[PDB]
């Protein structure tokens, strides 16, 4: 509905500092529909992508169906534990990144510079920190972060980038049409958003994106310090690439045998939901926006006590 | 927070007609944590389950780790296109069903009778129709329906069923403890729910669960009628088991060759998001609570026009 959407737009502008020249769109269809719409709308001759995990590789695959794609770095060689070095080529139509790779615990934390239009999938991390929206040509966030509603996918788009593709774009997939019709052309459930309004209202209430990041940074910093001091565990991700939202860790070499015992020790101390993805093993602490500082400290104490128990 | 949770509880009681003797709990962890908690808390000697799809089979697998499980029917033989016949044995600790099997387009639409405590995973369908909550011992709904927030999992539990398991239940997994502590022991993000409050407020606003079901029934009935009259398509699910929320259909035998052409024809008429799961193929119309009547009619017209074009 026009009023919930329109209020959500003004909350987004305010909370995220979105300046003129950007349109906000709400879609059904999850991130996967954006994987398609991004390429349909922006890939005229060729695009480039950075492959930093599962969702990056899915966005890549979808774009490959539309046209020429150059993957200018992949960290797949070491199971996605770092963000590759890359040089953005100046002759491509756009550069697509995925800024947080949830199950691998890596993140691109800064707003990078780019010689060509920058597209970012911020599905996991969109309202976790301030963004300099001016550096981006298109930011999107959906489908499935994490395990919730049919849901809405947000698109923030610098309208001037559109119009360059020669291919005929079906109307339902053309960003211009959705912009022209105020994001009312093929709406998602009003309930599917109605939440975002609330969520933005909460972020504003608690003190804003800067506050939220400063809190996540503090939590991540306390946990990685423990993982770094603690002889039983090892962080899997290269330091400079460490996510502050998803903190991946595994047993040190000598102690791979204690992996099940720690899961149980932590269970008995009331700590669950830390099992790493199948493809990483070990563990993964999800530091949601306001998971508290205190429960990270409880995981830290549990890790420390476990260490002392086995030395 | 106590006030959002507590308001949500009173909205749930009212919207769902939840009588005394039932506790409402909110958890982090998705449906998968309930797969574990259900068995941990209720499986003393043995339980029985009905295998009607992916999530049913996951709940089964998890319970199998805890103790003896009898699968009293499975429709896996025909790729889950029907709900099996079964007889609930009277000597098991509980019977677990999954009432809507999203990707297969099947549903158990009635509240069934049972000689033993009835547990139902209603993750996709919990607020889609009135329920006679008295027939159930435990209803839960999470993790991931469909593609949204970190989210909350709802548990509605007939408190008198608890206490029968001899196994020592870790505190964090013990429903009694969560009940005792008003669902405040290990809370999910307040934002993770805050939505449900809104969603319930909307259901109430629009006229309630009965209204919503009557609308879904009407939509499903118009679409299955077209699928039934229309020579190009076939419903994959046995009539009596047809879901009113997820409507699966495939090309008729003579026309399997036109499957891609129809997807494109529908695209050009503005119709997307109907691709069937990988494991069914064909198509699947998601009739969300208020997807409109009108867009189902638009799919119907598109199907009909396509039929005329190829005869």
């Amino acid at each position: 509905w026009i009023n919930v959407m329109n209020e959500t737009k003004a909350l987004m502008k305010e909370v995220m500092d979105i300046p003129e020249g950007y349109e906000i769109l709400f879609f059904g269809g999850g991130a996967s529909l954006q994987f398609l719409m991004v390429a349909m709308n922006l890939l005229n001759k060729k695009a480039c992508y950075l492959d930093t995990g599962v969702w990056a590789s899915k966005a890549i695959k979808e774009a490959e169906n539309i046209g020429e794609v150059k993957i200018i770095g992949t960290s797949k060689d070491k199971n996605y534990t770092y963000i590759p070095e890359y040089q953005i080529p100046s002759d491509y139509d756009y550069f697509h990144i995925t800024t947080n790779n949830t199950i691998y615990g890596t993140e691109i934390r800064k707003d990078i510079e780019s010689p060509i239009p920058l597209v970012a999938d911020m599905s996991s991390d969109i309202l976790s920190k301030p963004i300099d929206i001016s550096k981006y040509s298109l930011i999107y966030a959906g489908a499935q972060k994490n395990c919730g509603a049919a849901g809405v996918t947000i698109v923030i788009i610098k309208k001037e980038i559109l119009g360059k593709v020669q291919r005929k774009i079906p109307i339902i997939l053309d960003y211009q049409v959705h912009i022209l019709n105020n994001s009312m052309y093929n709406t998602p459930p009003v309930i599917s958003i109605f939440t975002v309004n609330q969520t933005l209202k909460y972020i504003k209430k608690i003190g804003g994106l800067k506050k939220i990041q400063e809190l996540n940074e503090e939590k991540a910093r306390l946990l990685y310090a423990e993982i770094d001091r603690n002889k039983i565990f090892r962080g899997t991700v290269r330091k400079k690439d460490r996510s502050i939202m998803n903190v991946c860790f595994v047993m040190e070499e000598q102690y791979k045998q204690l992996e099940n015992e720690f899961s149980e020790y932590a269970l008995q101390k009331g700590i669950i939901g830390i099992k790493g993805h199948r493809s990483v093993g070990g563990f993964r602490a999800s530091i949601y926006n306001a998971v508290t500082i205190e429960s990270v400290q409880a995981l830290i104490k549990c890790m420390h006590d476990f260490e002392q128990l086995h030395t």
